[PDB]
């Protein structure tokens, strides 16, 4: 009886696991767009995505990462409100049942159809899992995804999907550019907060960007295809693998833009 989204096993039981999630600094939250101060202190976020080298991409039973080789300092994020470097891990999306909800983070109450998360451990730490034990350890980059244009960056993702259905299944996944997932603005909202899945570890500085991708509806029903469950059991579609908005408590969300 493991955590996942369900009626019995979803969000709301995750705090007798994992008792953080009544924590002080939990995401997502809700972004209120008038009481976000403009911060003139915030430098420009620095995304160097040039180098990034894709190694797999995984279903691991609540979303698909796209896994990196993070060996090297090759993609890293830097800048913003990060003091110093961090290095990409992986990348993955939470998703709706249908386009009127899926994201995490909220925008005055709007939901978005998908979030996408590129995950970033710093690299004053050494690794990702000491990273994940301090409460500067992480760089998570939330952008929003709407429903209408298709995104040609994504279509070497959504393409894959078929051949990871179930849970555990994996899939050599090279020389994906992730530079092709990013809006054209990298104006932001930024806040102190969490993992949105167990453990919950209190570790990410979030930084969300503003702007949204648009995928087409054919892209976000393809998520959609994939399964929660491990091959030859009883078929659970993947949708609504999202938590929703958490008690924002003694915390300010800092607009980079005026
Ligand atoms: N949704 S999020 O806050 O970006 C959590 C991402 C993950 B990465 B892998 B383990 B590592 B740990 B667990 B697994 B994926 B979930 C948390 B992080
Ligand atoms: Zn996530």
């Amino acid at each position: 009886h493991h955590w996942g989204y369900g009626k019995h096993n979803g969000p709301e039981h995750w705090h007798k696991d994992f008792p953080i999630a009544k924590g002080e600094r939990q995401s997502p939250v809700d972004i209120d767009t008038h009481t976000a101060k403009y911060d003139p202190s915030l430098k420009p976020l620095s995304v160097s995505y040039d180098q990034a080298t894709s190694l797999r991409i995984l279903n691991n039973g609540h979303a698909f990462n796209v896994e990196f080789d993070d060996s090297q300092d090759k993609a890293v994020l830097k800048g913003g409100p990060l003091d110093g470097t961090y290095r990409l891990i992986q990348f993955h999306f939470h998703w709706g049942s249908l386009d009127g909800q899926g994201s995490e983070h909220t925008v005055d109450k709007k939901k978005y159809a998908a979030e996408l998360h590129l995950v970033h451990w710093n690299t004053k730490y050494g690794d990702f899992g000491k990273a994940v034990q301090q409460p500067d350890g992480l760089a998570v980059l939330g952008i929003f995804l709407k429903v209408g244009s298709a995104k040609p960056g994504l279509q070497k993702v959504v393409d894959v999907l078929d051949s990871i259905k179930t849970k555990g299944k994996s899939a050599d996944f090279t020389n994906f550019d992730p530079r092709g997932l990013l809006p054209e603005s990298l104006d932001y909202w930024t806040y102190p907060g969490s993992l949105t899945t167990p453990p919950l570890l209190e570790c990410v500085t979030w930084i969300v960007l503003k702007e949204p991708i648009s995928v087409s509806s054919e892209q976000v029903l393809k998520f959609r295809k994939l399964n929660f469950n491990g091959e030859g059991e009883p078929e659970e579609l993947m949708v609504d693998n999202w938590r929703p908005a958490q008690p924002l408590k003694n915390r300010q969300i800092k607009a980079s833009f005026k």
